């Protein structure tokens, strides 16, 4: 009944789930004690910027959508991962399928790999970053997410990469940070417009609520077009101005308008055809 609750259990694993062809393991006596905990976390401490859906047929998998938040590259576009727990979770780490929805064009995160992966060390795929490393007494699914929204997709990505970060403050990671954050801009905006194009098991009803009833795909729409206008004003300036400071991405460059635009064309007839509908 509510359009946007943040955990539910479904019937059904959906066709396109990344593991759906994978066939469902035993699992230990304690694994189904263990989710009971594992979802009691997730009803009870999930922001409303992350939902997350269950199965009834596949209690192994798992898939999770994530807002990305105000002032990033990010900022209102979704972001899906596909999870499988194996047969030895929790003593392993959730498996992550990320939907990298970046058409060729790179990596929207230093860290969400376009094939799919996930590099964080609570996912057991990377050594000694600031998401503390897996263990069955400590981690659960929920922090893992939360690591995700709050480490990941952050305000200035192009520092996840670890040796960048020695450059913060220098001349040269600025103009770094903002040419990286162009680039994770235009993308998430693709974000929006397959989550909208192609539907999304589990998650259909969640995203047109979110998108045309609450009105995210409207400011997503204001919010590239009063760019646009204000990337034309600066097209050329050696510096940014002053109010813009502080803003995750201050300005596009010719190309990220035109690519931007070819979006916006995708994006304004997925409203057209929803204001269709009402008639």
């Amino acid at each position: 009944d509510p359009p946007w609750k943040r955990f539910e259990v479904l019937p059904s694993a959906p066709v396109d789930h990344a593991f759906y062809n994978t066939p469902p393991a035993q699992h230990t006596r304690q694994f189904m004690a263990r989710m009971s905990k594992e979802y009691k976390a997730l009803q009870s401490s999930l922001p409303d910027s992350i939902l997350v859906r269950a199965y009834e047929d596949r209690t192994d998998l798992l898939r999770s959508l994530i807002i990305g938040p105000e002032n990033t590259p990010y900022e209102d576009a979704p972001f899906v991962i596909d999870w499988m727990l194996d047969a030895n979770f929790p003593q392993t780490p959730p498996i992550a399928h990320f939907l990298s929805w970046t058409n060729g064009n790179g990596r929207v995160n230093p860290n969400l790999y376009e094939e799919g992966k996930v590099c964080l060390s609570i996912l057991g795929t990377w050594a000694g970053d600031k998401s503390e490393s897996w263990s069955a007494s400590r981690s659960s699914l929920l922090q893992a997410l939360v690591s995700i929204q709050g480490l990941v997709l952050v305000k200035e990505p192009w520092f996840c990469e670890p040796a960048y970060e020695k450059l913060r403050g220098t001349e040269d990671g600025i103009v770094n940070s903002r040419l990286y954050n162009e680039k994770a801009y235009v993308l998430s905006r693709g974000f929006v417009r397959r989550a909208l194009e192609i539907p999304l098991g589990g998650l259909e009803e969640e995203l047109r609520w979110f998108y045309h009833t609450s009105g995210k795909l409207r400011k997503v729409l204001g919010d590239a077009r009063a760019l646009i206008v204000k990337s034309t004003a600066t097209q050329g300036d050696a510096e940014v101005p002053e109010a813009d400071r502080e803003r995750a991405v201050p300005r596009l460059s010719s190309g990220g308008i035109i690519a931007l635009e070819r979006t916006l064309g995708k994006l304004q007839a997925l409203q057209d055809a929803q204001t269709a509908t009402e008639a």
